[PDB]
């Protein structure tokens, strides 16, 4: 059931933005290791004395890579003059930040059909204002409200590249990485509390719940009309016996943030064979795949879906895959992508669900723990 | 002439320390762009609840990678039931370092024969106490007094790999990156005041001017009694017509502090290959060649030293030459290492003074300045 009641028009994820202490060692680290090209800037070397700003892309997923300046170089400006080119940017906020959480994602932002509206809409309805709509260059608007702990929601619209005053990258410092990767498929936040979180949230958006198919979260979905931008959130299931991964989370993020981001590939296998050649060579390192016996119970369960050699390539590269009632879903995790064991990503392949494919096709993956733990019985009683 | 009046026993150089906001970030980064391995680590793992901390070597080449956890998970600790391996490490110092300076050298840390007399003499002697010697499992002692800026010079003894408290790392890890990086050779600060800059540190080193063979800055070379420790240090030259590149470091770093680390490579050529291939794939960009000019200059030079087959290598890898009277250099340098034009890395391969080779073999370039302008002259020349 989708009640389609988005309080204003959402298009798709348009980037993610990391705050972090030097935006050109992440940005070079995640370039290597995820294959996104350099794409665009915003720094000194653009007239921009306030921040350092870095663009990656593949396909359609853009990593934006931001870190200040000394406010020294910008000590005479004012909001009316700034040479910044992200305008809500202040050098506090982002120190306080990074100092807070460490290296992570700041600003979620979606591509909507009018930004000023969204944020007012937004604000109508409960959101708590982060940011007022501004007009770049008569081009663009951006406007930005909270999301959860120091995370923003934040809304961009176009009239008519990434933003004023960004440079395109001169192509021989633009390199052509590519390793399969598309677009964002969805961005999941861990919050102390889930009901209050949801609340909010799509108090202010209008999202509806995605709605799914005992050990560690809770979680649910929040999706846009055509299901295109979806917002997981997890909450920890206090008083088990393995301590809560979400609750980890929240020590050493120092609160609510965002956990992870999923990247649909056009390809997983070639996508996880290039990320895992440079996991020892400056790029990311993935869990610890699942035992053999999960593999020899693949075929019982997705037999109809991957051949039987296809199967033996998910053995290979510690795939996981789960099962909607609609399409089947490939996914595997990174290792935390930083120095706390807070943000990860997920790498992500979708199959069925044909109209183009429709939002959430095969879920999320959490039938893979109850699949996962059968798997360490069965390995066990084999041992 | 040298006097030979160190004030204590200083062997070679031991390890450079990064101050970072993301540790694992950077030090990826930098291990694939010089080739650098994994081979040890201090952090949650290793029962660290303090600070990060990531060694990569090459040869003898020491770089440690260090960031603050958030100071929540080490609360209840005080200063002698803490958990970090490196004592000396303060949460306040560096995130004040970090956010004053970003991503920059902490700590140029050389290996004495006894760091409790080296802190101890160094103190009588004039220097500014930055951390108090601390033993360290009754095994390695450590101490730290002030060089410039916010840069500490670290002296470290052994009675008999790295520090207690660090573990290997685990070989699958670890992956054996090796361009040809063998050695520090030497590490440079750019100060306001080169005369109070090295009445100080000679003042409580007892090491001497090294001593040479008009634009941009003055300089002059400290050396340790045999001449393998060498710290030059650079002011600003003010009132030219070409702004100081001294000058803009002080105003972008904030204050005096490290300006470029020189690494000698067992084989210049083979080093540069592999750093140029990887610079736009996540490593390290190279400063602009010079015109070929240069290069059709080189002969009439150090036509005695290398052949016409290895200077055309030196104009295809944008080598620098500069001769002594006892030696010949190579030498080229990166752009700068993160987001502000601060620090960058200087690779070098000296040729003569066998006797081992001496130390400072061939100079340090500064017949460049003259060479490249005249270089430029012709060049417009023949345009
Ligand atoms: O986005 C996710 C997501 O990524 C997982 C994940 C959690 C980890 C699970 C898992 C990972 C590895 C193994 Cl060996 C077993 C299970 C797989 C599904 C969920 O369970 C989930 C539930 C509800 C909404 C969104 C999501
Ligand atoms: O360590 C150095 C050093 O690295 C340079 C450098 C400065 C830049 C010069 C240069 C670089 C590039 C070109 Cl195209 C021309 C000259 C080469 C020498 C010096 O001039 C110097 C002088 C005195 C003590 C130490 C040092
Ligand atoms: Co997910
Ligand atoms: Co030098």
């Amino acid at each position: 059931k989708n009640p389609k009641s988005d309080k204003f028009k959402v298009k798709r994820f348009h980037h993610i933005e990391f705050w972090c202490g030097d935006a050109t060692n992440v940005a070079r680290r995640f370039s290597w290791g995820l294959g996104m090209r350099f794409s665009a800037k915003s720094d000194l070397s653009t007239g921009n004395m306030v921040h350092a700003s870095y663009l990656l892309t593949s396909g359609d997923l853009r990593f934006l890579f931001t870190a200040p300046y000394s406010p020294s170089l910008s000590a005479g400006e004012i909001k009316p003059t700034t040479t910044a080119s992200i305008p809500s940017f202040d050098h506090g906020s982002c120190r306080s930040f990074f100092s807070s959480h460490g290296l992570g994602v700041r600003a979620v932002a979606i591509e909507v059909e009018d930004a000023e509206s969204a944020f007012s809409i937004s604000v109508a309805n409960g959101a708590i204002p982060s940011s007022p709509p501004i007009v770049l260059n008569e081009a663009v608007t951006i406007a930005e409200v909270k999301l959860y702990g120091d995370v923003v929601l934040r809304y961009v619209s176009y009239k008519a590249e990434f933003l004023p005053g960004f440079e395109r990258v001169e192509d021989a410092s633009s390199f052509p990485l590519d390793y399969g990767i598309r677009r964002l498929d969805h961005a999941v936040g861990n919050v102390p509390e889930l009901g209050p979180a949801l609340t909010y949230v799509a108090g202010f958006t209008g999202f509806h719940q995605f709605a799914e198919f005992e050990s560690g979260l809770n979680s649910a979905v929040l999706a846009s009309n055509d299901e295109m931008v979806l917002l997981p959130i997890n909450e920890p299931v206090h008083g088990t016996k393995r301590k809560s991964q979400i609750q980890t989370y929240l020590e050493h993020n120092e609160g609510a943030g965002l956990q992870h981001l999923a990247l649909m590939s056009e390809d997983i296998f070639r996508t996880l064979r290039e990320m895992r050649k440079r996991s020892s060579i400056g790029g990311f390192d993935f869990m610890p795949s699942p035992p053999p016996t999960y593999y020899q119970n693949l075929k019982k369960r997705v037999g109809d879906v991957l051949s039987d050699d296809q199967i033996k390539e998910c053995e290979e590269l510690g795939i996981l895959v789960d099962r909607d009632d609609q399409g089947t879903l490939l996914q595997i995790f990174t290792k935390p992508l930083g120095d706390r064991p807070t943000i990860f990503i997920e790498i992500i392949q979708r199959v069925g669900c044909m109209m183009y494919q429709s939002g959430g096709c095969g879920g999320f993956g959490k039938g893979n723990f109850s699949e996962l733990f059968k798997s360490i019985e069965e390995y066990e009683k084999t041992l």
